[PDB]
DNA sequence: GCTTTTTTTTTTCACAATCCCGGTGCCGAGGCCGCTCAATTGGTCGTAGACAGCTCTAGCACCGCTTAAACGCACGTACGGAATC
């Protein structure tokens, strides 16, 4: 019964809930929507993608493709 | 989840065009022939260039500063392209 508040997994929650039900969120795409004057200028989205397979790991995301050259991971419901 | 609607299918039917065949007939690809001129045979005669030996060109290697240009990094404007009509 841990509540973990962390700071860069809050910041993909927004990222992740800004679209709805239809599996089109990507870690390429998600870092071009997200990176407005907060995060660190370079290699801050190694973290975005750390934080993501974390995130999966809760239980709260899901994937259908992943990598490369496209993907889609999106918040699985309570 | 439930009707109550659009949206996208699939299906079914009639029709146009293309496709494949054998039948037919015409002519040019193919080969033969008989001749001829260009390739071959064997010859002389000259030098182009292969090769050895020497010169010394300029390409390579290395080095030690002095910036100028490349890097990366942040930021956001105007650009590309999706949507509409
Ligand atoms: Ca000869």
């Amino acid at each position: 019964k841990s509540t973990d508040h962390p700071k860069y997994s809050d910041m993909i929650v927004a990222a992740i809930q800004a679209e709805k039900n239809r599996a089109g969120s990507s870690r390429q795409s998600i870092q071009k929507y997200i990176k407005s004057h907060y995060k660190v200028g370079e290699n801050a989205d190694s973290q975005i993608k750390l934080s993501i397979k974390r995130l999966v790991t809760t239980g709260v995301l899901k994937q259908t493709k992943g990598v490369g050259a496209s993907g889609s991971f999106r918040l699985a419901k309570s």
